[PDB]
């Protein structure tokens, strides 16, 4: 009887940060309430000033990470304001039935809807927009995110012992297909609808023009680098709603990795690089052992360093010479 | 002594259906006899009427699924009628030696051959044509299928308890590379041999023009949608002989998945999407919990919705509001 | 106290062969000393005489396989002679900190450096060059290899019983992006630096022109085919520093496979084909059961047979008719 369950309202935060939550459930099953507003907006995606008409959940690419526990109910109020121009909906890979909620959430500009589903399977899962006839266009314009459904007793290692993270980040990786004129210059459009047939043609090449973390080349660098300290346990959730990726922490490892993101399976240990298939979210747990700058990349290094799929961690603490040292510094 | 073993003759059926078989072996080891006839035929692959010269086992793309048990012998009579124009053969990834049988099965038009091999490893496996010097051309013209070698005691879950399916379907996914003229229009040819050098050039782009299930855009829709009922346990075998794919059931999950298709390994649990590498068959087990239409796709959504890699399930039964419900239907 | 540990100097050998080592460690932890010299050289990569300016560790593509045990220290002397023109460095995915050693190993022509790191995680791992601003160019010009860190008690199967190999080979798979003029002819350059902007443009297509094993189309064929005997246990280490691959032994299997190469995980059993993600090394163990020629390929068969990613094994011994036999040889 759902009306007897506690309700809790969560305010979402912008990626790569994640809203507050408990790893081990401190209550019984709850109805967890979320609100997202759809925003179509112009986004500058690279250093050259290339602009696209992005389609977003809550103003960001990716959409925010939602966190619940196994056998909670998720109740999402989805708002499509009349300042938008397109029909949108939402499909949760975490959910069972009705195209993951897609069939029940079709909202025209000026409409809203509220969907409830039971989170029956633990793991990280993609969510994305999926309107009839225009699915890849919405998804590859940025309209995707992820949801984490934790086991009620938190994460476990391959021997079933508790794994507790100190920090959690969400990296959403996005393949964009910006249309090009004859010479290879990127085209510009006044509205999302103008771009449609050119977008379809660009998509059919299967060759992205940009592949980015958190919505732009360089978004997770500088003042926006991810941070940690030596000794901290970090969980990095990574999603790709459309195309395969192969994350790698340069200078580190994935100590425990759920590459296809489903926590009832034992983690893979000591990964250098792992494959997250398009349409999947994965999670990797690492304990930092050395300070300094780390690069977190898609390890197709062209996709990383030429197309944009690279971010940074900045890690503070003590250097350990037993793990690595320069014996003879570069010299003639 | 093989002559003392029972022989059983199996008549194959057209994909996505599968010939009758027992999950748990009701006899000792047998010699299982199959016959396939090679057919080169014109195939219309999309809604626009694009035609290719397909190269098929038994008239279909994919070729039919063959089902045996571990330590059966498979005896295949392979016929290449004199109405064909090309040399063909067959390579079974299930088999050991002689290029998977490829070295022993080279048949010119007007010839036949009979190969026997022992099915020593349990799993789903690709089979495909592989003639010297023209391997990818035959395979990417449709000349591939799969064989399932069941354990003698049937399938097991991650804890070694029996898993029994009520229905089984075979989805063969095919990447086609249709040659294009200068402006991007698909070319037509009178015979398979005319297309050869143009086919090689189209293949070398590594960019398929079409990616389809069961031989055509829309083949597993409408009257040809896959069917099931709420509560039924369905095994979906999926093969890709040349290129990676990432299957996803829209509105469902892979409850138990052997993504690389080999049943001595424990299944992965609760998959949203899984990667089947090119040259592999995989299998996913799901119990339907909600009625309605489901889409089964390659979750590179461009490959799905623009290039053709999407089919439907139509599921009958009772709707469960505890799993999902519309709380507030789309409204102003 | 590292100064009290034994030191052992290893001389590396050319791929696909591997330097001598013990599977089960016969000593306590050691400092293992290696020397590599960087060589920029012209390489002919295909039958047509296409030449590139390759960037190599120790004169080969891939660089040599280094073999140590878990909790050894690796001390690498890296030499960049003044006959080279570029700055190089080395990143070990096996190592922890400083971009895998990349931040500490930047050597101009005429310089050398010595790096030490502790091999804390068992597995096969990529190493590659990674200079600031030119990472994918160096890697896709051939500047990558692998290192194997064995458990001190050798390899184990899925039940923890010893697995011992009789022979070990290293297959390095390389994606090249040779720039093309307007008509599609490959361009030639006097020096590595001349090619830079054309190389970047060719890389951004994400479409390799060649994909090769051991540095050239046909390199592992003929007199350079890999060899084994019926009954031998062979470990094949395979690396791809930039792009996914899907190895397959034509006529065989992967009996035990670590597709992402990390030995604390149980192996996958009975694989037909497995996916090694770009930026990863994997390892597959097979016992040969039949004599003859086998082809070892990337099972995107276009990449294999058109772009170059195919090699051969030649296996001697006795034919077993119980596993496979021609019942009726091809006839009218
Ligand atoms: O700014 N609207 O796409
Ligand atoms: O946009 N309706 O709340
Ligand atoms: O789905 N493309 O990796
Ligand atoms: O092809 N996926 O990077
Ligand atoms: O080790 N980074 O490519
Ligand atoms: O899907 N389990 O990582
Ligand atoms: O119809 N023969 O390709
Ligand atoms: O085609 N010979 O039976
Ligand atoms: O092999 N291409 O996914
Ligand atoms: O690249 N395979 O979809
Ligand atoms: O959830 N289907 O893309
Ligand atoms: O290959 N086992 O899914
Ligand atoms: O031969 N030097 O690139
Ligand atoms: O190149 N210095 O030894
Ligand atoms: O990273 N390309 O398979
Ligand atoms: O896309 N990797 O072959
Ligand atoms: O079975 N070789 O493609
Ligand atoms: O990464 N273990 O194969
Ligand atoms: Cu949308
Ligand atoms: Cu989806
Ligand atoms: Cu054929
Ligand atoms: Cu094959
Ligand atoms: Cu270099
Ligand atoms: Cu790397």
């Amino acid at each position: 009887d759902i009306s007897t369950l506690p309700r809790v309202k969560v305010d979402l935060v912008k990626p790569p940060f994640v809203h507050a939550h408990d790893q081990v459930a401190k209550t019984g099953p709850r109805v967890v309430e979320f609100t997202m507003t759809i925003e179509e907006k112009k986004l500058v995606i690279d250093r050259e000033g290339t602009e696209i008409h992005a389609m977003t959940f809550n103003g960001s690419v990716p959409g925010p990470l939602m966190v619940v526990h196994e056998n909670d109910y998720v109740e999402l109020r989805l708002i499509n304001p009349d300042t938008n121009t397109l029909l949108h909906n939402i499909d949760f890979h975490a959910a069972t039935g009705a195209l993951g909620g897609g069939a029940l959430t079709q909202v025209n500009p000026g409409e809203e809807t509220t969907l409830r589903f039971k989170a029956t399977k633990p793991g990280v899962f993609v969510y994305h927009c999926a309107p009839e006839g225009m699915v890849p266009w919405h998804v590859t314009s940025g309209m995707n995110g992820a949801i984490m459904v934790l086991p009620r007793d938190g994460l476990k290692d391959e021997k079933g012992q508790p794994l507790t993270y100190d920090k959690i980040y969400y990296v959403g990786e996005q393949d964009f297909y910006v249309p090009k004129d004859e010479a290879g210059n990127y085209k510009k459009y006044e509205t999302p609808g103008e771009a449609y047939e050119d977008a379809v043609k660009a998509m059919r090449t299967l060759t992205p023009t940009h592949i980015v973390f958190n919505g732009a080349v360089g978004a997770l660098t500088g003042d926006h680098a991810l941070t940690a300290a030596v000794g901290e346990r970090v969980l990095v959730v990574h999603s790709q709603a459309n195309r395969d990726t192969r994350p790698h922490l340069i200078g580190g490892h994935g100590d425990y990795v759920w590459a296809t993101g489903k926590f009832r399976n034992p983690p893979d240990l000591d990964q250098e690089t792992w494959l997250i298939p398009g349409g999947t979210a994965g999670a990797a747990f690492y304990t930092f052992r050395q300070p300094g700058v780390y690069a977190y990349v898609n390890h197709n290094l062209i996709e990383a360093f030429e197309l944009g799929a690279a971010g940074h961690f900045k890690v503070t603490g003590e250097w350990n010479d037993d793990l690595m040292t320069s014996v003879v510094k570069p010299a003639s």
